C-alpha cells in the first residue's frame, strides 16, 4: 500500500551523461555508443541568443571546438552533424555503460523521469508529464540543458525528452532525442508563450482508481453518468475530452477495482462540481493528471526491471 | 526554476540490491562488501510471523538455508548472524560495485529516497520523510522488505533506512541499517499503531521559501511574530514546535529571500488561520512538510553528487 509519484530507477542513465563545453557554454550530452547527443545551442554566444543561423554557426566549427568530459576522461570528437535541435558529437570511443535503448517520441499525457544534471554529474530523479501544451512542469537552472526524460521497459531505456529551455512562466520545453521540439517552440531567446494548459482527464481518472485501490473512496456515488454528458461537464472545467480510447485503458483499473468507468465518471464530475471540501485524496487536496494509467498499474502491481 | 520532489541519483544502490530466499520468502537485501544485509524475518514462515523467538529461528539455521542471488548469479553464504531486527550474511564475494557509504541513523523531519525493489531488481525510487511517530509515508507491496534508504553526500551514500512492515494506515515502519526499529514498533504481527502523527513546522517553512525563491508571493505580509507567540499558533494546528536552532537552519534561505524567518512565521500562520482560499503553493493545496531547508537549498542550486 502508498501512492507515490515515482521515477524510474536512474542507474541506466547515469552512466551515459557527460559534460560538453564549447565556448563558454557547458551543458550536459548524452553519450550512446560513439555518438555524444546535446542542445545544439551549445554553439552559441551570450549574444548569440537573439536570432542565431545555427547553420552559420556550426560550419564556424571545428571538432576541436568541441570539449567533451564524461568523468575527467576527455573524449576525443572526431565528426559533428546537426539534427534539427540536437548536435551530434562523433567521439572516438564507443560508451562501455550503453544502456540497450530507444529514442521515441511521446503524446501529451504520458509521462517520463527526468535525471537533471549539471556539469554531466547527476543532481536528482523526478517524475514529469508531457502537458497537454507540450511544456513540462520541472525543475531546471542554468546548466541543466542536455539533461533527459526516459521510461524503462525491462532491460531497455526509451529516451523521449533532452531538456533546452525554460518559458517566462517557470514552465520548460525541449526536443525528443532527433530534435524535434515538442509544441511550436524554438531554440531562440525570443518572446514564446506557453498556451493555455488543461487537465488530462484520464490519467485524473485512474489516478482516482489508486486512490479506490489504496482505501480513499470517500469520493465514490452510486451515480452514473454517460461519456458525453461527463464530456460537457469536462469542457466547463478546462479538462481534455475522454474518449472511448481512454474508456479503454482505464478497463484494467475499472476491473480490479468493480467500478465502472463511467461510475468513476460520475464520481469526478461531482467532484468538479462541489470540490472536495476539506478531505484529501492520496495526500493531495487538488486532483492530480500526472500518472497513466500505466503508472497506476506499474506502481500498484509492483512491476520491476533490468 | 520550478520545484519537485526530487530524488537522489539511484544507481549506485541499484548495484547493490541483491535477491534473499528462505523457506518460502522471498525479500531484498543490501549487499556490501562480503556482507549481505536484510531484514530478519526472512528466518520466518507464515506461521512463525505471529509471536517468533528470532534467536529461537537462527540457531535452527545452516548457511545453506540461505539462496541470495545476485541478477542470476548464485552467491554462497558462508557465515551469519542477527544485529537487532537484521540479519548479516557473510557471503564468499565482495560486491565489486560498493560504493563509499556509511550507515546513518537519521531523525524524525529528514528526508532521503527509498529505491523500492523486488526480487533484488529495482521497481522505482521516491523521496519521503520520516513522520514525528517514525513512520514513513511509502509506496510498498509484498516483497518490498528489504528495500532500502538513504542519501547522498557527494560520492557516499548513507543508507538510514531498512523496510520491514506495513501498519493498519497503510504507514510504513522500519529499522536503520544496524537493525534497530524507528519507533517503538517490532518485527511480529501482533496489533500496533502508529501514533498520532504531527507536521514538521520547519519544513513548511522552508518549502514556503522555495515557493517565494520561485516566484509565489501572494502568502507573504507585513506582519511578524515572535517566536513564542508563533509556537502557541504551531500547537493549536498540531505543528511540531519551533526551536531557535530550527530558525537558525533557516537563516540562508532567509538571507537568500530577504524574509525573516519571523516574517514567514507570521505568514505560516495566517495561513493556518485562514486557509488558501482557493489557491496553490508550488502546485499543492496542502502545505507540504516533506522538503528539509536542505532539500530546498540543494533543488534550488543545482548541487550534484559523484
Ligand atoms: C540550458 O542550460 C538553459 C536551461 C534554462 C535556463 C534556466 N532554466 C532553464 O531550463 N536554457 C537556456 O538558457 C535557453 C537557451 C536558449 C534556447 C537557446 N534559454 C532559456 O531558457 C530562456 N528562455 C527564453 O528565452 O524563452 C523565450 C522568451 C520568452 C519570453 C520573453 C523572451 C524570450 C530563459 C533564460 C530565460
Ligand atoms: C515484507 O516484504 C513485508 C512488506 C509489507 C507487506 C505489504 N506491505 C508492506 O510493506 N512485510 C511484512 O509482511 C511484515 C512482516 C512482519 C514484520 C514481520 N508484516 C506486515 O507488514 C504486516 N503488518 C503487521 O503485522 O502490523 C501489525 C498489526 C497491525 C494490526 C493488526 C495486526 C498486526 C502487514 C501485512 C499486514
Amino acid at each position: 500500500s502508498g501512492f507515490r509519484k515515482m521515477a524510474f530507477p536512474s542507474g541506466k542513465v547515469e552512466g551515459c551523461m557527460v559534460q560538453v563545453t564549447c565556448g563558454t557554454t557547458t551543458l550536459n550530452g548524452l553519450w550512446l555508443d560513439d555518438v555524444v547527443y546535446c542542445p545544439r545551442h551549445v554553439i552559441c554566444t551570450s549574444e548569440d541568443m537573439l536570432n542565431p543561423n545555427y547553420e552559420d554557426l556550426l560550419i564556424r566549427k571545428s571538432n576541436h571546438n568541441f570539449l567533451v568530459q564524461a568523468g575527467n576522461v576527455q573524449l576525443r570528437v572526431i565528426g559533428h552533424s546537426m539534427q534539427n535541435c540536437v548536435l551530434k558529437l562523433k567521439v572516438d570511443t564507443a560508451n562501455p555503460k550503453t544502456p540497450k535503448y530507444k529514442f521515441v517520441r511521446i503524446q501529451p499525457g504520458q509521462t517520463f523521469s527526468v535525471l537533471a544534471c549539471y556539469n554531466g554529474s547527476p543532481s536528482g530523479v523526478y517524475q514529469c508529464a508531457m502537458r497537454p501544451n507540450f511544456t513540462i512542469k520541472g525543475s531546471f537552472l542554468n546548466g541543466s540543458c542536455g539533461s533527459v526524460g526516459f521510461n524503462i521497459d525491462y532491460d531497455c531505456v526509451s529516451f523521449c525528452y533532452m531538456h533546452h529551455m525554460e518559458l517566462p512562466t517557470g514552465v520548460h520545453a525541449g526536443t525528443d532525442l532527433e530534435g524535434n521540439f515538442y509544441g511550436p517552440f524554438v531554440d531562440r531567446q525570443t518572446a514564446q508563450a506557453a498556451g493555455t494548459d488543461t487537465t488530462i482527464t484520464v490519467n485524473v481518472l485512474a489516478w482516482l482508481y489508486a486512490a479506490v485501490i489504496n482505501g480513499d473512496r470517500w469520493f465514490l456515488n452510486r451515480f452514473t453518468t454517460t461519456l458525453n454528458d461527463f464530456n460537457l461537464v469536462a469542457m466547463k472545467y478546462n479538462y481534455e475530452p475522454l474518449t472511448q480510447d481512454h474508456v479503454d485503458i482505464l478497463g484494467p483499473l475499472s476491473a480490479q477495482t468493480g467500478i465502472a468507468v463511467l461510475d468513476m465518471c460520475a464520481s469526478l464530475k461531482e467532484l468538479l462540481q462541489n470540490g472536495m471540501n476539506g478531505r484529501t485524496i492520496l495526500g493531495s487536496a487538488l486532483l492530480e493528471d500526472e500518472f497513466t494509467p500505466f503508472d497506476v498499474v506499474r506502481q500498484c502491481s509492483g512491476v520491476t526491471f533490468q
